[PDB]
């Protein structure tokens, strides 16, 4: 057979220019955080969160990946961190991505309210809370949820390992029914489950918000070609009384409209009076207001939904690379364990498997640096000075 020292350079340097790009990429995100105020908000701070844990995947996780790749002879517990410690910035990883889309929700459901609802020490403080049950569910095999109890003698023996110790290798430590049922099934894919249904909802109450604020605008035109053809003397008080609650239903969702609805009830009172052709000329007043102000409105709340929309695509795009990177890894675990007879997966897929994992680090720079207009005008202006 091949000497082994070779397949694993491929590797070991394709680790090692992941982790260049991954604390470089990183530290680029938190300096832009750092400095550019118009970046420090709630949810960049669990981007940031976000990036801490990718910086400490170069930092630690890619070393300790490389060192089990040798076999190294170990106690089982250490062994056991090191296999792990990648599991705890995967899960903190999954606690940022939620906490994402749960701030676009909040901002694009009830916005009204938002300032008051999410605020800079509460984040800062569910950051925190969440980096500590990470430790917890990444290094629940180091609570007794091992297989340290029945270590593999012949294989330690084999390569000389000393008393106490083992062959180190995240199979032959961590159990496989907690990678499926407890790392995966509950701890990755539920979340973004849920992930992806916060996703679902933000898209539709965007939608929905783009259409319920068009009807406004169809309603206040469609009734102001009403008005103008009236066979009743007092028909046109329908068609002012349904535009009084349009332009108040409008109001409420975010000067011009007092002059707006005050020309209204001018039109109104003409209609309790029973002047028809006197009140239609004072309906074509509307039509003036709605050019120099109410358009406006319809085209900046328009714009600023639209805003909101893309912010939450970027925000998006960056869990379903993190469902691509790591389910490979998933799914290899799933079928070694669901299917003891089939056929396990080579060495050379688990390290592109490994790999892909691994690269998940460096995508999330390149997402804002792509889709964030403020986030790529500040990593030019720290790279030009
Ligand atoms: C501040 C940062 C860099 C601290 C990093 C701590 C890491 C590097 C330390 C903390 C605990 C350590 C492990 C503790 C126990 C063992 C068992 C021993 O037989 C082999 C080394 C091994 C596996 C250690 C490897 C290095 C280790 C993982
Ligand atoms: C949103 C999606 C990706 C959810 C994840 C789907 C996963 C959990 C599914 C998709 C394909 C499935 C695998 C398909 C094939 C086999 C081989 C069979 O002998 C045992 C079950 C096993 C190993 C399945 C395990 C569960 C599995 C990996
Ligand atoms: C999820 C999206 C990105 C597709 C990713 C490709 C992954 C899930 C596919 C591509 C190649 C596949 C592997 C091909 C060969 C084998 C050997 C077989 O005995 C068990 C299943 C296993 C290990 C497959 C697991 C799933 C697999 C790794
Ligand atoms: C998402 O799950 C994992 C996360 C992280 C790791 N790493 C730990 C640190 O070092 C690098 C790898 C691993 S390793 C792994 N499965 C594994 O080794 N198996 C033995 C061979 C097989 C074909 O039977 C399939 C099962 N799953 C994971
Ligand atoms: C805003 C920044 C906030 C930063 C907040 C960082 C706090 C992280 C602390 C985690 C400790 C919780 C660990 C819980 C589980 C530990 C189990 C364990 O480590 O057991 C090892 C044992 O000694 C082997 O024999
Ligand atoms: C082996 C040792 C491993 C140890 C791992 C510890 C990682 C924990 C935290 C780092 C991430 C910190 C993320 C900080 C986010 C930014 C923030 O919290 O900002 C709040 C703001 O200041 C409010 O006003
Ligand atoms: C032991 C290992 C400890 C963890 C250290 C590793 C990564 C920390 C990355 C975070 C670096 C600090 C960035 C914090 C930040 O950018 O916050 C600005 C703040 O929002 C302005 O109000
Ligand atoms: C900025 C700070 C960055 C800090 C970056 C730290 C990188 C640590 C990575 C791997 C160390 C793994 C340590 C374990 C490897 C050696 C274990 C060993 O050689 O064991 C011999 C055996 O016990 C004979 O019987
Ligand atoms: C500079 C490079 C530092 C990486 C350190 C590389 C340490 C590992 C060297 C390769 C090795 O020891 O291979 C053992 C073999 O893979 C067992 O099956
Ligand atoms: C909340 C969760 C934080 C975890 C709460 C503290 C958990 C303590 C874990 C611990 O003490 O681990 C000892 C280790 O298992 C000895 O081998
Ligand atoms: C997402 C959650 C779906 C989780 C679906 C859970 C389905 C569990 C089926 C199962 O665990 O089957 C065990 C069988 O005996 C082989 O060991
Ligand atoms: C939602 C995904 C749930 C996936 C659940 C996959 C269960 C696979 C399973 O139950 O496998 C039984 C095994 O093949 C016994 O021979
Ligand atoms: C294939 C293209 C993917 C890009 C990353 C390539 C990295 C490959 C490292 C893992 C495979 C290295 C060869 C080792 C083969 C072996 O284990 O015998
Ligand atoms: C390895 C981990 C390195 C992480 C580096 C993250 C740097 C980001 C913020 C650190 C705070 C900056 C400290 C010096 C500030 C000086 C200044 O304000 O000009
Ligand atoms: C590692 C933890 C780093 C935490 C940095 C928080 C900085 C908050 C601030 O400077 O206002
Ligand atoms: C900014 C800090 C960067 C830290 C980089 C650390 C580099 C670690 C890379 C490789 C170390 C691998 C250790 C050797 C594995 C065990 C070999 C053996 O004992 O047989
Ligand atoms: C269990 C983990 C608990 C961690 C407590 C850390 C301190 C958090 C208190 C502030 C929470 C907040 O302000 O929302
Ligand atoms: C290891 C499995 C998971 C363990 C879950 C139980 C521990 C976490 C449960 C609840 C913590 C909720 C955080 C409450 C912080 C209080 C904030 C405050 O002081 O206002
Ligand atoms: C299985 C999960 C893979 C699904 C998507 C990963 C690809 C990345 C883009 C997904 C986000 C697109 C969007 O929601 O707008
Ligand atoms: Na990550």
């Amino acid at each position: 057979g091949a000497p082994p020292i070779m397949g694993s350079s491929v590797y070991i340097t394709v680790e090692l220019a992941i982790a260049v790009l991954a604390i470089l990429g990183n530290v680029l995100v938190c300096w832009a955080v750092w400095l550019n105020s118009n970046l420090q908000n709630v949810t960049n701070y669990f981007v940031v969160s976000l990036a801490a844990a990718d910086i400490l995947v170069g930092v630690l996780a890619i070393p300790f990946a490389i060192t089990i790749s040798t076999g190294f002879c170990a106690a089982c517990h250490g062994c056991l961190f090191i296999a792990c410690f990648v599991l705890v910035l995967a899960q903190s990883s999954i606690f940022s991505l939620l906490a994402i889309a749960i701030d676009r929700y909040i901002a694009i459901a009830i916005p009204l309210r938002y300032n008051g609802l999410v605020t800079g020490t509460r984040a800062a403080g569910i950051i925190a809370i969440c980096w500590v049950l990470s430790f917890a569910i990444g290094l629940t095999p180091m609570l007794g949820w091992n297989n340290c109890g029945q270590p593999k003698e012949g294989k330690a023996h084999s390569q000389g390992c000393g008393e106490g110790q083992v062959a180190c290798l995240f199979e032959d430590v961590v159990p496989m029914n907690y990678m499926v049922y407890f790392n995966f099934f509950a701890c990755v894919l539920v979340p973004l489950l849920l992930m992806l249904g916060v996703y679902l909802r933000i898209f539709a109450a965007a939608r929905r918000q783009l259409a319920d604020l068009e009807d406004n605008w169809e309603t206040l035109n469609d009734n102001l070609k009403v008005i103008e053809k009236a066979d009743n003397a007092a028909q046109v008080k329908d068609a002012l009384t349904k535009m009084r609650a349009a332009a108040l239903d409008a109001q409420k969702a975010t000067h011009g409209f007092d002059i707006l609805v005050g020309q209204i009830d001018d039109a109104l009172k003409l209609a309790n009076e029973g002047k028809v052709k006197e009140a239609q000329a004072a309906a074509e007043q509307l039509k003036t207001t709605r050019n120099a102000y109410i358009q406006k409105y319809l085209e900046r709340a328009r714009s600023t939904l639209q805003k909101e929309v893309h912010a939450a695509k970027s925000a998006a795009i960056i869990a379903g690379l993190f469902a691509l990177c790591w389910l490979p890894l998933h799914i290899i675990n799933c079928f070694t364990f669901f299917c003891p007879d089939c056929s396990h997966a080579p060495l050379w897929l688990m390290y592109l498997a490994i790999v892909l994992a691994h690269t998940n680090s460096v995508v999330n720079p390149f997402i804002y640096a792509y889709r964030i207009r403020e986030f790529r005008q500040t990593f030019r202006k720290i790279i030009r000075s």
